[PDB]
């Protein structure tokens, strides 16, 4: 990719490491991908340049169709990583302005891609931190992609909060916060409290609620999820398993 193959559009927002900008990237064949172009501020450290190009190669290479995609790098200061931009946006928002038409099969869909995803990066031990609806983005009605790599309370395992530790256990308890997001149409996990008040309702022994439109057995799946001790946690192979159950069980109700 060279950098003249790219037009700069508008402003997208910012990121950790500086402004990414809405483009347009012309391709070999003369097709035109619309881009998120990704930018690291001048007065990056040393260090923050090279894990900004260092998240950048992981997602060059991890290409799986739930984790949203890196068309290319322009290493050439001002380097640009250039990513896929998607119409529909992120996962909350798009939760939020279509709460009446979507129906259980589609949110547990979502629930069941965002598990595959994580279960490939389990295959490499690789934690992500920051499994959440404003993190997935929506390709189409039936596809949303994790976004990229992770503070969120919020969502974290008591062991995250407690020591800032973070395994693929803390990120099947944050997997299960984002699945409770979606059953709930986008809301905010603990909405209801201030971050300090979290570890300590979560100590006690108190959960996120079953949401309305969550069936039974997912919710007891979340609650395996949020088993205090990470150990007793399931793994995501385990997971695509069950959410696989679920997913086909709904769609033959739904039929």
């Amino acid at each position: 990719i060279a950098r003249e193959d790219v037009v700069l559009n508008r402003i997208l927002g910012e990121g950790f490491f500086g402004e990414v900008y809405e483009g347009v990237y012309t391709n070999h064949k003369g097709e035109k991908i619309n881009v998120a172009v990704k930018t690291c501020k001048k007065d990056c450290t040393l260090d923050n340049k090279e894990k900004f190009m260092s998240e950048a190669v992981i997602m060059k290479n991890l290409d799986h169709p739930h984790i949203v995609k890196l068309i290319g790098i322009i290493e050439e200061e001002p380097t640009w990583i250039i990513m896929e931009l998607y119409p529909y946006g992120e996962l909350g928002h798009y939760l939020e302005r279509n709460k009446n038409s979507l129906k259980v099969l589609t949110l547990v869909l979502y629930s069941l891609q965002i598990c595959k995803a994580m279960a490939y990066l389990e295959s490499i031990n690789c934690v992500h931190r920051d499994i959440a609806v404003r993190n997935i983005l929506v390709a189409s009605p039936e596809c949303v992609k994790l976004g990229d790599f992770g503070l969120p309370i919020k969502w974290m395992s008591p062991e995250s909060i407690n020591f800032r530790r973070f395994t693929t256990a803390s990120d099947v308890w944050m997997f299960a916060v984002c699945m409770w997001e979606i059953l709930s149409f986008g809301k905010q996990p603990f909405f209801w409290l201030e971050n300090k008040d979290v570890i300590g309702v979560l100590e006690k022994g108190d959960r996120l609620p079953k949401p309305d439109l969550c069936p039974p057995v997912l919710y007891t799946l979340m609650t395996r999820c949020w088993d205090y001790d990470p150990s007793d946690r399931p793994r995501f192979t385990e997971l695509v398993c069950s959410l696989s159950d679920v997913y086909q069980m709904e769609k033959d109700i739904a039929m």
